[PDB]
């Protein structure tokens, strides 16, 4: 997250870190045994880390649970990033408490202008690299479709939305992918892609979760 703030320990209780020897992507806990992340984060050897603040220090609220199954969206296209969503099942149920909690799936899609909270452990610099130990946060509005398409000609599908600031300076970044965009207490987005980070006229692009609620629910119901 570039241009954000330190969230505060365990203030984003649905945020998970996906670990394969190190943090490589975010995710969101959606029930005691399932995480939703970005398909482009798929790999083998995933340990889900819940209850994290500093990802390099055991601070006492963590739960580390291996994945038993990962399910990339049936229509994910890695070249366009269309349908950039996956589900990860935990080998055992997380213990839910105030610091480790699921996030609601949306009942309806969100509108341009709505404020969201975007969070992650990704790079905090738009030129160069500095990766934080503690969770970072950014409040950002959803941008209109039309301005998203104008920023990224030929690249925005109906499964994507932009959020952030056309002036630049505030955005998600590498290492934030897969993490949450929460608006009005609902998971409306997944950190997906952008051109650089925090550049003028290049806001972040997010997977539009409301389009996937049916698939998420029926996948969970049979897996
Ligand atoms: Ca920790």
């Amino acid at each position: 997250i570039v241009g954000g703030y330190t969230c505060g320990a365990n203030t984003v209780p649905y945020q998970v870190s996906l670990n394969s020897g190190y943090h490589f992507c975010g995710g969101s806990l959606i029930n005691s045994q399932w995480v939703v992340s970005a398909a482009h984060c798929y790999k083998s050897g995933i340990q889900v880390r819940l209850g994290e603040d500093n990802i390099n220090v055991v601070e006492g609220n963590e739960q580390f649970i291996s994945a038993s199954k990962s399910i990339v969206h049936p229509s994910y296209n890695s070249n366009t990033l269309n349908n950039d969503i996956m589900l990860i099942k935990l080998k055992s149920a997380a213990s839910l408490n105030s610091r480790v909690a699921s996030i609601s799936l949306p009942t309806s899609c969100a509108s341009a202008g709505t404020q969201c909270l975007i969070s992650g452990w990704g790079n905090t610099k738009s030129s160069g690299t500095s990766y934080p130990d503690v969770l970072k946060c950014l409040k950002a509005p959803i941008l209109s479709d039309s301005s998203c398409k104008s920023a990224y000609p030929g690249q925005i599908t109906s499964n994507m939305f932009c959020a952030g600031y056309l002036e630049g300076g505030k955005d998600s970044c590498q290492g934030d992918s897969g993490g949450p965009v929460v608006c009005s207490g609902k998971l409306q987005g997944i950190v997906s892609w952008g051109s650089g980070c925090a550049q003028k006229n290049k806001p972040g692009v997010y997977t539009k979760v409301c389009n996937y609620v049916s698939w998420i629910k029926q996948t969970i119901a049979s897996n």
